[PDB]
Parts: structure tokens; sequence; C-alpha cells
């Protein structure tokens, strides 16, 4: 596990396929979730716990397991690895129906101000 900088991830993700003018609210979110670093984890009042860059619950999208077997067929270990794409991947198949809604930082400062990505 790793953390990235704001224009490491703006170009992690233009290569992990997330469009150019969603690029701003996708840093954003991930920068009040994990803070850039696929090592960070979050536990619940549910007994649950959060993992990888978009902070995925081994309840509802990965699992906690030896191996994956959930509902993005991907497990929580393997989002704390030195590439994001298990995690960027597994946020793809939430953004098919939560494109930001499902992360509670997107609604709670991403409302007010995003960064700028014209640098990148």
């Amino acid at each position: 596990g790793k953390t990235f900088t704001r224009c490491g991830l703006v170009h992690e993700l233009r290569k992990h396929g997330f469009e150019e003018n969603l690029m701003r609210n996708w840093v954003c979110l991930v920068e009040h979730e994990s803070s850039r670093d696929t090592s960070k984890t979050n536990t619940n009042r549910n007994g649950s716990k959060d993992y990888g860059l978009f902070q995925i619950n081994d309840r509802y999208w990965c699992s906690k397991g030896a191996s994956p077997g959930k509902d993005c067929n991907v497990k929580c270990s393997d989002l704390l690895t030195d590439d994001i794409t298990k995690a960027a991947k597994c946020a793809k198949k939430i953004y098919k129906r939560h494109r930001f809604d499902a992360w509670y930082g997107w609604k709670n400062h991403c409302q007010g101000s995003l960064p700028d990505i014209s640098s990148c």
C-alpha cells in the first residue's frame, strides 16, 4: 500500500477509465474518503470495515475472506495493494447506480468547492 498525489491520482484514474469532466469530483471525494491512501481503513457502527482508496465495505461490495466473492468480485485486502485498479473498477460498478452518492465526503464537502486539475 501507498499514498498518491493529486497529479498522480488524476493520471491513475484517467488510465483506469474515469472521465476528465468528472475527475474533479472523483479526486475531491477520494481526498476525503482515503486522503489518496490505499492503506487506509475505517470501522463502522454496524461492525463492518471499509478498505482501499474508495473506502469500500466488506459487507456490500468487497469480501473480507482469503478469496474474492462479493457484489464486485474483489477482496478487501487486494484494495490495499500498490495499484488502485482493484478499488477503482469496483468504484465504476458502484457509479452505475450511485455516481457519487455512495460516498459521504462528496455530499459533505465537494458540494462547496472542488480542486483544479488543469495542471495535470
